[PDB]
């Protein structure tokens, strides 16, 4: 076919309209054949659009979702990955300044977003920007002017993003205006949370929940059908959700906001400025949390001063430290969770200090390691501790329930070890083992700490099996020597 | 003495409006002693029409606040958003949450998410917008009241009665030798030998000392205004235009630009560099860039090593920078003895002491470090202080110290929590070095015993009860 013939965006040049029909549908088919289709079957005709416009890369093509740029992709053979949501924008209004100051404004930058990323507030703030200059930046937005119009911009559209010829027109004439403008083109473990949410507010009316335009996602749809008037959707706003449930906090109720893990470095000043500063009683719900995204929720989390974060490791845990934090009520608090599905149940031998004591050395051994297993690698500790039993060293496996701040009872429990290691679902920089260790440190305890995590850049790959996780505590040990 | 008379708010709303003309010429004058002046009337009305106890009346800044009380930023809506739905849960709506804002936080991305979600409900929220010196609220869904003349009373608080009785959310729109200088010297001498060098503030060009280098090159001093969000990832789009970015950020307003030093600069290893003025407010810096992945940053020790590390940050090109000094008259200069792995070396142990305790001066504790070496020196114990210019990653040099002593001690201008003495315990503990550490600094507390004695006491403790462990 005609696909098969591009060789890159100059061979698009001069088809016919007819051709350009037939390429439409070859790439619809390449698309379902190779599988989000929607955006794929839209940004198919709106990318035919602009490579018939655009000399990519000289005038650089921005995409926003880095999924409408696969279209783009197969046309190029390159995107340009991730960034934080509606920043497309940011980055085309610096690339237009940064060419004006090297003598490159003949180059148009143009950015290709989604109805999605139209909000928040980092859109509205580099749709400001780019309205305060007469810098050429054409912005795409594909839809599936009263608001641009009053915002300094010009409009053009609505355009049929199914007419390929009316998108050209539309683009050609945005590239003319030189200055800003935009195109218009239309085309169980989350389950033990809610069951348990449920409850405690069947048993409270103080509780209520927010979520960032993602309740289904995050369990808390059923809430609103059972409490109705206690969900508070505010669309993709993190930002304002966390603040609200200060304010919310403020007014004698108990929020919960649920924001995935990997989502919630955008509500950081908010988490320091509006609910930890003032000792509001937020909980905080963290799904996606582990690469069971994320990897640094701990550390974030251990920066704000006078939280509480816990991290499951089992259905069980998750209803009992739920109930924990919904009873805190002089600090904000944290939960997290992966995202996989609930294993069963791990039973404790006895509970110290708050401390869960999941395994004990066996008669004969000694306490020569105490293992630390944070969020849901607590089965994987099992397994080391089952490994070094058959090697003779004697094992703690150990659930602090509760990670932040660290509690009385791993302290009780590290002088009464030669090594600690700690096991976290989480990045080893500031992470679990990174506040463990410093909180012993400011106990006079000098007991060896070890943090075994992810790594602090961007699982057999990793380390993260309990038969190399066993062969390194077993290099330790031998390092240390005997006794007790 | 007319300030002197008021007891409640209640008491306002029987003056007469020449009374209330003298209440506002005392208040002025008040203000004049204690030495905010065109937000008067705006309070006076808000006290007339509104009752403070049962309206709650939230201002975003503490300054408009101060006639208020006689009688972070833009967050004020968000709050009056949470406020109103928990009155609206509670049974008590009838209590008006009034959320008064100065302009230009109105460029903020967070007060548009609250101002979109304000117009979403009906939920009575009055916001009143104080501009120093019209559409977008109508196609916003929110009645605006018009532009008032904030010198009027009058006209305010017919306009805030006005507002009260719409029954929806409103806006009412009311028309009223040191170390950033060493560090403008620096950056302006550094661009006039660069063409790739440009700065973006967020309306802090001036308490940033940008604003000289503005007026040298007016083409390179961008000010995005309340927008370090897009301050951060436009950094990140002139970087990949083969451009420098300087950046100049207030410690305290790092955080909302976080995410963007995530994965707008660090992920794509663009070379931005953040410089950190009023670091040190400023106390979780070390321990937020130290999550960051490849970043370096840089803590100055004086006016010469803020010359050198500003230009050593200049030449990394392949990843984010970060330069943290605080804000005052830098001291003088301290030159080490000797630079071993990258890290200056201050003080060795004098002859008959041994290497005994290894002070690592992060930031501007050099001076005090120094003290105590001498302080311990006193006592028998040999100190090496070291400044590690380069904090975060940990270098090599400190590990090659860390060795030949028994102690280590970071004396750092930072929290305790995820600072530079929990990134130096966690580099010398994954190079298997397992000699202890003391992380004398900052209680991880919004907020003491950093003086040179305190500091010397502890150590000396620590000295003599080394080593614990089963």
């Amino acid at each position: 076919g005609m696909l098969q013939q591009i060789r890159g965006p100059a061979d698009l040049q001069h088809l016919s309209q007819a051709q350009l029909r037939e390429l439409a549908a070859e790439i619809r088919e390449f698309l379902i054949h190779k599988v989000h289709l929607g955006p794929n079957l839209g940004v198919v005709e709106l990318t035919l659009a602009l490579h018939r416009v655009f000399d990519s890369p000289h005038d650089p093509i921005i995409f926003d979702t880095g999924h409408q740029a696969y279209v783009h992709k197969m046309l190029t053979g390159r995107s340009q990955e991730s960034s934080h949501a509606s920043a497309a924008l940011s980055y085309a209004d610096g690339l237009a300044k940064a060419f004006e100051l090297t003598g490159h404004r003949n180059r148009h930058v143009v950015a290709v977003v989604g109805d999605g990323a139209l909000t928040g507030g980092m859109c509205w703030e580099a749709l400001n920007n780019i309205a305060a200059s007469r810098r050429p930046v054409i912005i795409v937005v594909n839809d599936n002017q009263l608001l641009f119009t009053d915002l300094g911009l010009k409009y053009v559209g609505p355009v049929d993003g199914h007419d390929e010829r009316a998108v050209e027109v539309a683009l050609r004439s945005a590239r003319r205006f030189g200055a800003p403008v935009i195109v218009h083109v239309v085309t169980g473990w989350t389950a033990t949370f809610s069951d348990a949410l449920i409850g405690y507010a069947q048993k409270r009316r103080d509780i209520v929940a927010i979520t960032a335009a993602m309740p289904g996602p995050t369990g808390l749809t059923a809430f609103g059908q059972r409490f109705p008037d206690r969900l508070f959707d505010v669309g993709i706003a993190e930002q304002h959700a966390m603040t609200s449930a200060a304010g919310l906090a403020m007014g004698g109720l108990h929020p919960v906001v649920a924001i995935y893990s990997t989502f919630l470095n955008r509500a950081f000043d908010q988490i320091m400025m509006d609910v930890a500063l003032h000792k509001l009683p937020v909980t905080m719900v963290l799904d996606r949390a582990g690469i069971t995204n994320g990897m640094w929720d701990l550390s974030m989390l251990g920066i704000v001063p006078g939280i509480r974060v816990a991290a499951p490791r089992d259905a069980t845990r998750l209803r009992e430290e739920l109930g924990e934090a919904l009873d805190v009520d002089d600090g904000p608090t944290a939960l997290r969770f992966p995202k996989g599905d609930v294993g069963e149940d791990i039973s404790a031998l006895e509970r110290r200090g708050g401390v869960d004591v999941l395994a004990a050395p066996a008669d004969g051994l000694n306490h020569d390691v105490l293992l630390v297993a944070i969020g849901a690698f607590a089965p994987m500790a099992l397994a080391v501790a089952k490994r070094l039993h058959n090697q003779g060293i004697g094992v703690t496996v150990i659930d602090p329930r509760w990670v932040l701040p660290v509690s009385d009872g791993v302290r009780e429990l590290a002088v009464q070890h030669k090594l600690l290691v700690t096991l976290e679902d989480n990045g080893v920089n500031g992470g679990a083992g990174s506040a463990v260790s410093a909180a012993l440190r400011r106990a006079e305890i000098d007991v060896p700490c070890r943090d075994v995590g992810l790594p602090q850049e961007f699982l057999a790959d990793l380390g993260l099996t309990d038969q190399d996780v066993a062969r390194r505590i077993t290099g330790w040990v031998a390092a240390l020597g005997t006794g007790v």
